[PDB]
Formats: C-alpha cells, structure tokens, sequence
C-alpha cells in the first residue's frame, strides 16, 4: 500500500569508531515496496557515489519495506563531516525527503 517513510538521522557514534569504522544510518517507516531510492549529503553536498545499502528483505506479512542505509565512510573521516543528510525518494512521494542535522552539537558521545 502507498505509504511514505519518516525523517530520521543517526550519524556514526564512537561505539563503531573503536573498530575504525564510521557510517551514518537512516530510519524509514512502513512505506512502499523496494521501489525507492536513497541518497546521502554532507553539509548540503552529495557524497561520492558509492553508499552502502541493504538487500530486499521485504516480506508479505508486513506488506511494506524499510531498510537502513549505511554511508561508506572511514572513522577518521567522521571528523571531516559534522552535518549528515539522508535523502529518500519513493512512488508515494516524488519529492525527495532529505533530513539533515548537526551532530557536532546534538550528538555528544564524549566524556573525560
């Protein structure tokens, strides 16, 4: 059934940094089927083509789809970007839903 996802943004935390990795993950609600495109932007600048994506795990019991989009980025590369953006475009909504936020201020994950 025609349904639009939600606007969520979750940048890479220090948890994954421990391994040396850092990728932003987006959140999508019960929306149309696999039919949908997703993109990432840094401070309003689209990153180099090559973002990590999940597989079509869509099912019939849910009659919907929603996977987490991981942005291919290194740990030390997390210091070059502070504002993440998750753009999504489906059939239910032609307009690309882009959600941006400042983690440098919001996200803490810092201690003494």
């Amino acid at each position: 059934a025609d349904a639009a996802p939600t606007v969520s943004i979750f940048p890479p935390s220090s948890e994954q940094l421990t391994s040396g990795g850092a990728s932003v993950v987006c959140f999508l609600n019960n929306f149309y089927p696999k039919d949908i495109n997703v993109k990432w932007k840094i401070d309003g600048s689209e990153r180099q083509n090559g973002v990590l994506n999940s597989w079509t795990d869509q099912d019939s019991k849910d009659s919907t789809y929603s996977m987490s989009s991981t942005l291919t980025l290194t740990k030390d590369e997390y210091e070059r970007h502070n504002s993440y953006t998750c753009e999504a475009t489906h059939k239910t909504s032609t307009s690309p839903i882009v959600k941006s936020f400042n983690r440098n201020e919001s996200e803490n994950l810092y201690f003494q």
